């Protein structure tokens, strides 16, 4: 009930890392754009998530990472408070978004929705080697 005042998969499509730089947003940026919540939803982490297949050479390639975002208190880091450390997640807010978990969006089911293109507010800004 605070505010902050600075199978299963991501509702939105991913963030790729293109550069050596990782995703990380000044407070109050980040929050994909999402016209069917509202200003208390507005919170939540990106996972990073690397893959690897093997390339036509046959050697196995890792490709580039992709940052996947995920409401509070949903998807695999669920349980983690917002603000926690933890390797390859990093926390965003919008300002006025309230702590608590949205049980009430959760995540996306691939078998029954498609993506939400993943979109950022008109100047937000990435590090290099990130497009929105």
């Amino acid at each position: 009930s605070d505010k902050i005042h600075h199978n299963t998969a991501s509702w939105f499509t991913a963030l790729t890392q293109h550069g050596k730089e990782e995703l990380r947003f000044p407070r109050g940026q980040g929050v994909p754009i999402n016209t069917n919540s509202g200003p208390d939803d507005q919170i939540g982490y990106y996972r990073r998530a690397t893959r690897r297949v093997r390339g036509g050479d046959g050697k196995m390639k890792e490709l580039s990472p992709r940052w996947y975002f995920y409401y509070l208190g949903t998807g695999p880091e669920a349980s983690l408070p917002y603000g926690a450390n933890k390797e390859g997640i990093v926390w965003v807010a919008t300002e006025g978004a309230l702590n608590t978990p949205k049980d009430h969006i959760g995540t996306r089911n691939p078998n029954n929705n498609a993506a939400t293109v993943l979109q950022l507010p008109q100047g937000t800004t990435l590090p290099k080697g990130f497009y929105a």
